């Protein structure tokens, strides 16, 4: 159970106040989607559930503990974070995604690959997990890039995933392709998906629409679309004009 208490953020010591006063508690297992025009303030709150921003008030709490005084490696042990990671090392496949666990179990990568809906396209490759990805030969598809870092995400065993704009810079056809799995991805884990595209986060449990700042309406996709002057229909139109 994530939650947000009368949360205020500012980037800077005296720059203009981006976080007003977010109230939001997330319940374990749902999947809950955020989304919002630019300025809305959702591309705060990755960095806010992991401990790099600091809130100006308020506090953002896990599983009940306030993080400002949680331990540093058991809140990198419970939250499992997934950028717009385009970018490998020239090291194996299978190096890069146990990057930052070293001499993990193999059975282990391939099981994480495996979620991430990489395993098949990896065992597929010339040398497998051990194809070199040295960024020269092995060329693989940003949506295949994007996958090995959703791998590298579930290495570990992650009870809370964060995906912020993790499929943004892909195209409808590669991010369908991760959509797929998303649904075993999502299996017994509380999940949080930050998106510019609405249509991402379609089957959310719940969707939170942000603007300046403020949490303005949330619901199901259906219930927001339902109501035509509501912002999420206006922000829905506008990805399909």
């Amino acid at each position: 159970d994530i939650t947000f208490r009368n949360i205020r953020f500012r980037y800077k010591p005296d720059s203009p106040v981006i976080l007003d006063n977010i109230n939001l508690s997330i319940k374990q297992g749902e999947v809950i989607g955020i989304v919002g025009r630019s300025g809305s303030g959702k591309s705060t709150l990755t960095k806010l559930i992991q401990r790099f921003y600091i809130p100006e008030n308020g506090q953002v709490l896990i599983d009940g503990h306030d993080l400002a005084l949680a331990d540093p490696n058991w809140l990198r042990r419970q939250v499992g974070v997934v950028l717009q990671d385009n970018v490998l090392l020239n090291r194996s496949i299978i190096d890069n995604i146990s990057l930052a666990n070293p001499g993990m179990s193999v059975e282990k990568v391939i099981y994480a690959a495996k979620l991430a809906g990489a395993h098949d396209f990896i065992s597929e490759l010339r040398e497998g997990y051990n194809t070199i990805v040295g960024e020269q030969g092995a060329g693989l598809s940003g949506g295949q890039r994007q996958r090995i870092a959703i791998a590298r995400a579930l290495v570990n065993n992650p009870k809370i995933l964060i995906f912020d704009e993790a499929t943004s810079a892909l195209d409808y056809e590669s991010e369908h392709v991760i959509m797929r799995n998303m649904h075993k991805i999502c299996k017994g884990r509380t999940v949080i998906i930050i998106a510019h595209r609405l249509s991402t986060v379609k089957n959310a449990d719940r969707i939170i629409v942000m603007e300046k700042g403020k949490i303005v309406e949330q619901g199901k996709h259906k219930e927001l679309l339902s109501e035509p002057e509501s912002l999420y229909s206006y922000l829905y139109q506008l990805q399909s004009d």
